[PDB]
Formats: C-alpha cells, sequence, structure tokens
C-alpha cells in the first residue's frame, strides 16, 4: 500500500523526479516550496503569502534556519516544525497541528500559505497531504494524486506509511467523502 502509494509518485521506473520550480501552488492558495522561497520575503510578498509553514525548521543541511524572529515587521505569520526528512520521524504527531494552521490561514479570504521544508519535496507534501484528507476530506489516493499533479513530490516510506495510517483511521471513523 505503500508501494501503491510510490507507484502515483514515478513513472514506474524505481526512480523518482525533484521538482523542476522552487514552488507550486498545489491546491488554490496552498503553496509547497524550497527554502529560497521561504527566504525570500519580496517574493512572499508579491505571491500574496500571509502564512509560512516551516516543515523543516533547523540548523543542518536537510533543515532551514528560520523562525518567528525572521518574518516580523514583514507582516506574516510563522509556524514552525523541526521535522526531519527520515523513515522514523513521526510527521503524523504533526498532522493536526499544521492543519489548523492551513486552516487558519484559508479561513482569511485572502490568505495564502506556503508549506515548505528544504527541497519542497518529502515533509511539506506529506502535511498538504494529510490537510486535503483530514478536512477535505479525500481520500490518501486522490490527495496525493492532485499535490503530485502540480509539484514533483516524493515523501519518505516513513511519511507514506503514516499517511496510509491516516487513511485507515479515517475510513474507519467514515470521514472520507464517498
Amino acid at each position: 500500500s505503500v508501494q501503491d502509494l510510490n507507484d502515483l509518485l514515478s513513472d514506474g521506473s524505481g526512480c523518482y523526479s525533484l521538482p523542476s520550480q522552487p514552488c507550486n501552488e498545489v491546491t488554490p492558495r496552498i503553496y509547497v516550496g524550497n527554502a529560497s522561497v521561504a527566504q525570500d520575503i519580496p517574493k512572499l510578498q508579491k505571491l500574496g503569502i500571509t502564512h509560512v509553514l516551516n516543515a523543516a525548521e533547523g540548523r543542518s543541511f536537510m533543515h532551514v534556519n528560520t523562525n518567528a524572529n525572521f518574518y516580523k515587521d514583514s507582516g506574516i505569520t510563522y509556524l514552525g516544525i523541526k521535522a526531519n526528512d527520515t523513515q522514523e520521524f513521526n510527521l503524523s504527531a504533526y498532522f493536526e497541528r499544521a492543519a489548523d494552521f492551513i486552516d487558519q490561514a484559508l479561513a482569511q479570504k485572502n490568505g495564502r500559505v506556503l508549506v515548505h521544508c528544504r527541497e519542497g519535496y518529502s515533509r511539506s507534501p506529506t502535511l498538504v497531504i494529510a490537510y486535503l484528507m483530514m478536512r477535505q476530506k479525500m481520500d490518501v489516493k486522490s490527495a496525493l494524486s492532485i499535490v503530485r499533479q502540480n509539484r514533483e513530490i516524493g515523501p519518505n516510506d516513513g511519511f507514506l506509511a503514516q499517511l496510509c495510517q491516516l487513511n485507515d483511521r479515517l475510513a474507519k471513523e467514515g470521514k472520507l467523502k464517498p
């Protein structure tokens, strides 16, 4: 079933594409991008980004070293998640919090949120996919396919198993659109 989601990400050759652009709007007013977009406050203001969710807050090479102060006086609201892009990091512990932050942005009619990591490839797509599942009632295959059509994404297999877990839970509670 993780394999099923991998087949939806790739052409089948066992290899996977990387993002072709630093930022993409993957669903209306939800953007996924990389460190360079997130650190370019003028760029952010021109797209109308009001909210930034840094899914890779940290100081290593797999992390983006920003914080609430970085965006102070920019008018942009910030949430940092110190997530690691590995098989074992439990990003699911943050699904609720990230979805609530995405919701808070979209509840504003002029709100647009950027969910990013260093590459925009593994951590942030997982959070957006989870958001679509728990708040737009999409199953995981639908949510993942919609995001993958608009950006080359590639959650690691740990993140995919966690999304599968979320899917069965949402299916069991009968909370997925027919």
